[PDB]
């Protein structure tokens, strides 16, 4: 009857003693909490990863592992669960998200503030209710479970870092939420069956410039930030995509997509997608070869173009990839 | 007995017309004479339109100095002051005011609308009128922000949103909240008295570095964004003020801050305070920017390095609080 | 393309003036403001019912009195807007969605905690709104407009009264929330046409009985409270529709039904759906409201008693839903 | 030293096992053998099962007798105390025992859940999980009600949802504490503040309590019949800010019935708010019908509190005065 999901420990404090360091193998022991081991409840093999990730220290190459960690053990679990730090837990899930070509199965990625041994630990409704999502209510897809609610990967953020530490999808409501009952929403299809068959792209680091526009924001600082090695920039703006009118500025960014890089455009607001292409912002942007991010987080439009320029395509494909919607990461 | 109030209309949707929304000379100000706002019970309220209006969008520190010196040149007439803004960089004008202000002893409320005065259902309506008799009656003599029924610390502050425009202050509850009954919250006091004079300190721009983290970020580029002409870098880092342990990135922040450009740790976080202590960005100068918003340190770096300081006294005022934009 | 919209001043803190009262024609008086007078808002026709009604002291005679009123000016007007102190202004609605049968154009009730004619009075806001709701989004319901949402008349109930008075619609979303958008709910249909001609039920008053359950509540008490003339009793229980399994009690209640009152039963929590069946209840004879208000629940009893119809067809009919006031 | 906290396990879905739901005898001990209950840093606790077990909406005023004299029994023998309870009545019982205890210096927290803890991802294990963390690490000594991680005044609480999502509020006084990842305090709330007396309890027996929910048009025809005898009190629940009919008839009722000894009580029928007939807001009608202010106390409280005085052998005045007088933090004013 049961299901049997892999647990990819990576790394994070949910698998940390206290007194609070990370420890050889604990995780594992820990794991002799009965209500992990109920008939109702799925089977769980779990690999604790050596070595053992650091979450502001991941790279690209920690992510290809993941990745092929998954791609190993594909054929023989109903789905997955990726412990993680939730520094960067956000940009795993995104890097992931796209990185999987027609994923069938579910893939969580999920952690805690509080390790899983101490008690009032948040952790235990974390990897609890991870597993049972995964067994009983699969959305095969990348997801990120946190505060009692499934966002959809590419779609959260870190909203807080705080006593209470938290994650939002901002654009898209939740996948799902765990209340004292699971309630699916709307727009969720459980266990929809991909097209072909499940592959990985690989990915590897990528030289992205990130730049905040802000009042006067020289043109000088703008030229710097384009040298090489870089291959891609976002820009964030402000509202619902408005950079400032001087011309250099738009010269240097004209000169950039010239030489082949890619510029994209999000919001530096938290909720609101970018409206270029006419009335809403005019055609500055879209005349210097800026190209719209809509309402994409940061964290996936990051992802996004670590997954296409870490293909071998054109500079005009990528462009035109980066305005589709992929993996739900946007709409428009 | 009675209060007067100077509006200042900088720029914004609210002074606009529709049209397939622009700008019309003037009709703020024969619009602002509807029965509301003439009133026994509301104070009296002079208008000043910018001529040119201000787009948001297009504003830099030399547009901040033209509103600075408007109010300083109407400090004397008015009981306080509203600037309608558009709300696209609303918060960066707000928390540029606050630390050019010295000693403010009289409210200025920065607000706006998203929907023209003009309009039915308007929330221009609302937020000039509650400005208003705010500004009169409940008093803040901070730079203030008022949106979403809201008036929050200016240097706080930021659009949260871009259908239904928000601003939030992330780090700082409200200051006052402008519902049925307006309901000040506890830790505020009305009418605080300056200290001494007040003055606007100039501000000019400045070449700050914006770098925002990800997993992997190189070395190469964080060195590109740290060359001249930069002289100061705000950087975005994760959760609590984590950065990567990677040598050749820390050893491009010592560098940067050896030969004088200011490196500030911000989160990317909506909401926390990076925490600094054994520390690798210590040691190699960063400093802590606390829970400040990227709006607020962009500001503070402007004021501090658009007045003739040495790199180590921008450097020791950062990390104090001079207008209630971080707690530490 | 304008409307013409029937304002019934019936009575209310909307209409008044401050005192340490109501005064004659004021409200119309008041109207003249110039956000009314605008080509995109509806043009209006008030009436201030003499005598004015106080919402405390309101029977269903002047229930039949609005209700003739809105019936007697049916065909002259696209849409009404009754005005009404907040007190019993659930009930009043909940009262009229089951007396009018086939409605085509929508009642929208609505009033305020403060004056229209006081400084930042919410009067303002729920009549500019109401008033363009029922011009640019009929529904064709009792619904009542509050807090800058309109919920179903049926539907909803004063939660709050001190200082910050509030309606809600507990079971059922807002059909229509009012921010800076008019947003509406997805089930809820603009300008739905009815089947039949518009006709009002008549309504008189009725003796039911409310009986709020609690721990030991002795079968002696709930006779008393059976006793004639209650043809009607609402009963109050816990959670999902629980009572005591005392048979004394219970009995008492059987007898009741035997002799012809309708007992219905209704939970004590704010949220919250009725679910019976052997239910020692259902033996009793007691039926249940699924999710009423206690408000719906007594206007429905009103208006089934009023039509002098069997106690079995009041009976079936109470477990009918016949005006969207609950949820089977 | 660790802490040792007593918990009577009274009745609930909380104790129970799943069928094609029942009540099992000893499983909810059998149960509480999960080892995160025994843990260093959990405080000690001894679990006795009531034989007859309750069930909630059958509780009779006997019962809260019954659940008060086992606290009295047991109150020296440990350091707080757990009273594990079926939700349809919860409020009142946790209501009538803030009364019913005088000088309480120790924690009594009320709690259940709507899952059994057998039942997977149960509501119970965290609320008697931090229940038993929050009575021995951050004792209130006072009556409360833990439910949707946040710990209410007793007699401040009532059950405002019922359904898949079952859930308690107190709408007038913000919760005592709150049970996210931190446990959080209110401020103007202390812990472990001692009482000025002997703990004692006081005894409770049943009393026809009459309740009035007026609507508009309500005959003084069925008010004289929740009048009748053995009525000894009356609550009435107004509108608004505590706004009666004002039909002659019904204040000439309500006088009469005063005038020979019931007590009669005027709360809000909303859900948040507070009764004013200081004479401004609703006038005086009802003052010189001698009805009283039930200022903003809940239904569950002002069941309770009649309960409680009309219990104790009290002339009229006395029950009156004490219906307007601050007694267990259930209202202000």
């Amino acid at each position: 009857a049961r299901k049997h999901i892999y647990i990819a420990y990576t790394g994070g404090t949910i698998g940390m003693k206290k007194s609070v360091p990370v420890a050889g193998f604990m995780e594992k022991q820990l794991a002799s909490m009965p209500e992990f081991h109920r008939p109702e409840m799925p089977l769980f093999t779990i690999h604790e990863y050596d070595p053992l990730m650091d979450s502001s220290d991941m790279t690209p190459a920690d992510w290809q592992l993941i990745a092929d960690d998954i791609a190993a053990n594909y054929d023989k679990y109903d789905g997955f669960v990726i412990l993680h730090g939730t520094d960067t837990m956000a940009y795993t899930a995104s890097a992931l998200s796209f990185m999987f070509e027609n994923l069938g199965k579910p893939v969580i990625v999920t952690g805690s503030q509080i390790p899983l041994a101490d008690l009032r630990s948040d952790g235990q409704a974390n990897l609890l209710n991870a597993l049972h999502v995964a067994a009983n209510y699969p959305i095969n897809e990348v997801t990120l479970f946190f505060n009692n609610r499934l966002m959809r990967g590419n779609r959260s953020r870190k909203s807080h870092a705080d006593g209470f530490s938290a994650f939002s999808s901002p654009n898209l409501p939740p996948l799902l939420e765990a209340g004292i009952n699971i309630e699916l929403s709307t727009n969720v299809k459980v266990d929809e069956k991909p097209s072909g068959e499940f592959k990985v792209n690989p990915i590897t680091p990528q030289p992205i410039g990130v730049i905040t526009m802000y009042p006067g924001i020289s043109h000088e600082v703008i030229r710097n930030t384009l040298l090489q090695p870089v291959n891609a920039m976002i820009l964030l703006t402000f509202g619902v995509g408005n950079a400032p009118q001087n011309p250099e500025l738009l010269a240097q960014l004209k000169a950039a997509s010239e030489r082949g890089v890619i510029v994209v455009n999000l919001t530096q607001c938290l909720a609101g997608k970018v409206n270029m292409g006419g009335y809403a912002t005019g055609c500055a942007l879209a005349d210097a070869g800026v190209i719209s991010g809509y309402d994409m987080t940061p964290e996936a439009a990051l992802a996004k173009l670590h997954y296409l320029l870490s293909q071998n395509l054109s500079y005009e494909e990528v462009k035109a990839k980066m305005q589709q919607v992929l993996r739900g990461e946007m709409t428009l």
